[PDB]
């Protein structure tokens, strides 16, 4: 009885999410020291940031940066340095709180202008200076390993899961952090993705590489879900719509090739391979990543999922049994 799927079965498709080197390498950071955590993101970063979109982000998101920059700017060196471990440790303090609020995209612009202070010497550069163990020398090396993508989602991850939350269950973020970017390169051209014909997906990608929000949402179950890399599933067209302009926009999708099996009763579990730009780094990093899609005999998708993929080779459709 395996029709309909469930979350959990939906989740289960074409062996679960891809695996990976992050999952690892992330439980790896959070147990270092907070010094050699923020150490380990300067090098980090002074890989990636040359490749950053300067100015990316909109008005009302640098606003929010830029005023709790301010309260961070007339702080003393010592207090500065302290204020970067409250945020990264996730310490109850009314900055790491504030930080908290942040919507992802907020939190990635801070780090980005902080970093931009810290060069102009405006911010105490004390994460250049600190003295990494050896397990974060380790880990940086191990970093270095991964492809473009995935050295981002890495950076990602870590900045997004920085500051205290007081709230079990905070409200949504204001409605002034949607819609951040503003698109660059021309909308995708229309799709060829070998091996999927079925609308539903189609449609999806389409009408997100335009920003058409209502349309994708729309193609969702009233009870569907969206799960991103590493991230707990979103559940339903109001949260998932949300999510969708916050989190999202500006994404350009190559989708290139996938298959799909339909199951007895017409529902049907696709699996999606290609290539994403973020509005963070513009052409300068192609994302590899896998779309999981389970959809209800009526075509709606039930769930997606986004996995993050590490090489050419996991873009191929897999292998029956175990999915290999
Ligand atoms: C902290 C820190 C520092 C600064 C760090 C800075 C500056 C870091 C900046 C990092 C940035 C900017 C990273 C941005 C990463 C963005 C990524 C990886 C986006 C991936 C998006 C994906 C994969 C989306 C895919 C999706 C698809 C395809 C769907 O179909 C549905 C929706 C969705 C799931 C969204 C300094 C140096 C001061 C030292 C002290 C500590």
């Amino acid at each position: 009885p395996h029709m309909p799927f469930t979350l959990a079965s939906a989740q289960a498709i074409f062996a679960g999410v891809a695996p990976s080197r992050i999952p690892a390498i992330l439980a790896e950071f959070n147990r270092l020291s907070i010094e050699d955590r923020l150490g380990l993101l300067w090098f980090a970063y002074t890989e990636t940031g040359r490749s950053i979109t300067r100015a990316a982000l909109g008005a009302a998101s640098m606003s929010l940066v830029e005023n709790l920059l301010n309260e961070i700017k007339q702080k003393s060196r010592a207090e500065q340095t302290q204020v970067m471990i409250d945020i990264a440790s996730r310490a109850d303090t009314p900055i790491s709180r504030s930080y908290g609020y942040f919507s992802a995209n907020t939190k990635l612009g801070f780090w980005y202008q902080l970093a931009e202070w810290m060069a102009q010497g405006l911010v105490a550069p004390a994460p250049k200076d600190y003295q990494l163990s050896s397990a974060a020398n380790d880990l940086f090396n191990t970093i270095k390993k991964l492809d473009g993508g995935q050295q981002i989602q890495v950076l990602r991850d870590i900045v997004v899961n920085m500051g205290f939350d007081a709230s079990v269950a905070p409200a949504p973020a204001p409605k002034a952090e949607e819609f951040q970017f503003e698109r660059t390169e021309p909308v995708v051209s229309g799709l060829k993705v070998d091996g999927i014909n079925d609308p539903t997906p189609l449609a999806y990608f389409e009408a997100m590489n335009r920003d058409d929000f209502e349309t994708a949402v729309n193609l969702f179950a009233e009870d569907g879900a969206l799960q991103p890399p590493f991230q707990k599933p979103i559940v339903g067209r109001e949260a998932i719509l949300k999510y969708m302009r916050e989190e999202a926009q500006g994404l350009n999708m190559r989708p290139a090739q996938g298959i799909a099996e339909v199951l007895p009763d017409g529902s049907k579990q696709l699996r999606v391979t290609g290539k994403v730009q973020t509005p963070w780094f513009g052409v300068n990093v192609a994302m590899n990543l896998a779309w999981r899609f389970a959809l209800n005999p009526d075509g709606k998708i039930f769930f997606v999922a986004i996995d993050m993929l590490g090489s050419p080779e996991e873009l191929l459709n897999l292998r029956p049994p175990s999915y290999r």
